[PDB]
C-alpha cells in the first residue's frame, strides 16, 4: 500500500492542481482578467473533472490524520463519523466535475460561469465539514 | 498574474498528481500488484492526458528558479537556455499522454502496458535534462 505520507501529499497535490485550473476558469469567465479561450477552459476543466473520478477515497485513512505530506494534514477527524455527509459531499462534486467538463467542452461564457458556480460550491461544502480553517 | 511561489507550488502539484496516477497504472499492468480494472486505469490514464494539456508552460518562468512552492523548485537553469529541448521533449509527453488515455479507454493489459512505458520515458526524459537529482 502507500505510506500515510504519500496519501496526504497526493490529496494535497491533487487539490492544489485543481486549484490552478479552477483559477484559470475564473480569471475567464468570473473576472475577464484573462481572454475567454474555448480550448484552455476546456483543458481546465478537464483536469478538475479528470481529478475528481480518480478515486481520492482510496487518499483517506485514519492513519493520515495529523500526518505531513507537503504540510500538516488539514483534514478533521469528524470526516470518519460523518460517512452519509462524506459520501453526499463526494457524489455531488463528482457530479457537478462531470457536468462543468461538458459544458465546458461547447459552452459559452454564460454556461460555464452557471456551471463553475456549482463546482465551486461542491469544493467549499467539502472544505467547511471537514477541512481545518488552520 | 501568479506570484513565482504559486508557479512552484501549481507544478509540484501537477507533477506529483500525474505520479500517483502513475503509479496505479504501473501496480495494475506492470507489477499485478492491485487487480486489472480498466476503469480505474482509464480514470488515471485521463488525469495525466488531462494534465499534460493543461498548458503547464504558463508555470515555468526564470523567476522561479531558486522558489519554494512546496519545497525549493528543482527546475535547472538549462531549461531556458535549451528551448529546442524543451520543445521536443514537451511535445512528446503530451501526443504519449493521449496516446496512453486513448488505449486505456478500451485497452487490455498488453495494449496499456505499451502505451505506458512510452508515458514514462517521456516523463524520465525531462527529468534528465531539466529536474536537479538533489
Ligand atoms: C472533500 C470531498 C473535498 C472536496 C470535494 C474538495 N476538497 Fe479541497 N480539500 C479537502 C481536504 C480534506 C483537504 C485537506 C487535505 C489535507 O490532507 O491537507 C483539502 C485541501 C485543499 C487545498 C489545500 C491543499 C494543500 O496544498 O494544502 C486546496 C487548494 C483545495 N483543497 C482546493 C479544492 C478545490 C479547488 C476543490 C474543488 C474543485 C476541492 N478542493 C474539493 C477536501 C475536499
Ligand atoms: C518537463 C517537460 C517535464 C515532464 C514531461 C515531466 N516532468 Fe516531472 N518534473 C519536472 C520539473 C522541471 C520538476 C521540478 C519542478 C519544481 O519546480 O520543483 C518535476 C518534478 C516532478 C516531481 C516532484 C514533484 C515535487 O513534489 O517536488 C514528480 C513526482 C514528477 N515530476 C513526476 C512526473 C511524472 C510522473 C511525469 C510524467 C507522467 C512527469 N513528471 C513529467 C519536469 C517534467
Amino acid at each position: 500500500a502507500l505510506k500515510p505520507e504519500d496519501k496526504v501529499k497526493f490529496r494535497q497535490a491533487s487539490y492544489t492542481t485543481m486549484a490552478w485550473n479552477m483559477g484559470k476558469i475564473k480569471a475567464m469567465v468570473v473576472d475577464g482578467t484573462m481572454p475567454f479561450s474555448q480550448t484552455q477552459v476546456s483543458a481546465a476543466a478537464n483536469v478538475i473533472a479528470a481529478i475528481a473520478n480518480s478515486g481520492m477515497g482510496a487518499l483517506y485513512s485514519p492513519d493520515t490524520l495529523g500526518v505531513v505530506g507537503f504540510k500538516k494534514s488539514r483534514l478533521k477527524e469528524n470526516f470518519f463519523q460523518e460517512q452519509d455527509e462524506v459520501r453526499k459531499i463526494a457524489t455531488n462534486f463528482v457530479e457537478q466535475a462531470n457536468k462543468l467538463a461538458e459544458v465546458a467542452a461547447m459552452g459559452d461564457k454564460d454556461e460555464i460561469k452557471a456551471q463553475f458556480g456549482e463546482v465551486g460550491k461542491a469544493c467549499k461544502a467539502c472544505h467547511e465539514k471537514f477541512r481545518e480553517e488552520e
